[PDB]
């Protein structure tokens, strides 16, 4: 599993649950191609997103539905969604951690990238 | 002055100077076309990018330029650049302040809206 | 104005209004003695705490007072209080801002140190 | 294992390993006693400090010594510390993981509290 994405809410203390993620990749034309998608678990972890074969260079952005997860739960807010945009396995595989700390108003976003 | 940007280093512990902000309006075939842009002051921060009457209701995106903001400080950052995507509401507060945190493998960014 | 504090809201996406602050310094016998306080403004803002001929290098601690923050809210809270504490340098510098963002369940701090 | 703390460094997108933890709590008397400590394994994550017999009701403080961490990586930091000041267990016991996500001039903190 070389993509994992994990998010928090900091309003409740908790995995934030049910969160749909839509992940792309940019083509040679430069357009944003679907790559995976899936949605957090009960523990607000996505696995299984990609392999290592398929998760090969290039652009990727990890689009985290969070205007869809915080009105799932009847609340406003200010955010369509938080992207995160950045080149993957340019100096060979590396296993990708993207992590979400979600409020209404604000998110902070932070990788973790290790080498196998 | 409806819209500003703020820009902070959390490396350095000081304003993020002349980064590169493009702001974008979302058209009705869901492209995204150019509104506006400038690059942060010695205070981190944007202003002028916008007025009261082009300032429309809608789905706007601020891209932040932080992949060359590292670089040019000789640092490897890990984003090619910082997203915040929202709709401007004119039922809520007037002015909108996009503030963002930057670190080299993280940001952090918060919506500041008052009147 | 060597100290500024700035309480940002991410719930509400607003500034933090009316929050307790209390500034101590770090004494001989470290202990913690009261150095400042106020209570930010409607702009989520704290001046005016001290001076430069008082603010001296040492050890310094900025308690904000977020659980009063949350209550007055209706909302329950995680933290007591949030703490923020650090060294002032003659050789940085010369103006001092704390910055935090504020959830229920968590918050943010950075420095942002300049002339 | 009721108290879970993780740490995290946004310089290098990494586990922040080695970083000390002391955690004290509040005494009748009102002063801080020394409770537990620990340091960040190679995950970042810094387990059994304590157990759920000796994790009472309280207020806890968590401080992460974050100028330790830099310094021995040869980096100047603004902050002395990061504290985590909470009651605990006052609804009964309950499971607590601090997070924390450190750069040189700033920090981001926050719970995840589960309920057995
Ligand atoms: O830089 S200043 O001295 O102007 O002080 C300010 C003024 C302002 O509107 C915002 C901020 C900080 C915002 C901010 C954003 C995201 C975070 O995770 C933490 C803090 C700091
Ligand atoms: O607390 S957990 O059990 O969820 O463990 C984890 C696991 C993980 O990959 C990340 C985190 C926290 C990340 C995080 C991200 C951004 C922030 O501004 C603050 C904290 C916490």
């Amino acid at each position: 599993c070389p993509l994992m994405v994990k998010v928090l809410d900091a309003v409740r203390g908790s995995p934030a649950i049910n969160v749909a993620v839509h992940v792309f990749r940019k083509a040679a034309d430069d357009t944003w191609e679907p790559f995976a998608s899936g949605k957090t678990s009960e523990s607000g972890e996505l696995h299984g997103l990609t392999t290592e074969e398929e998760f090969v260079e290039g652009i990727y952005k990890v689009e985290i539905d969070t205007k869809s997860y915080w009105k799932a739960l009847g609340i406003s807010p200010f955010h369509e969604h938080a992207e995160v945009v950045f080149t993957a396995n340019d100096s060979g595989p590396r296993r990708y951690t993207i992590a979400a700390l979600l409020s209404p108003y604000s998110y902070s976003t932070t990788a973790v990238v290790t080498n196998p």
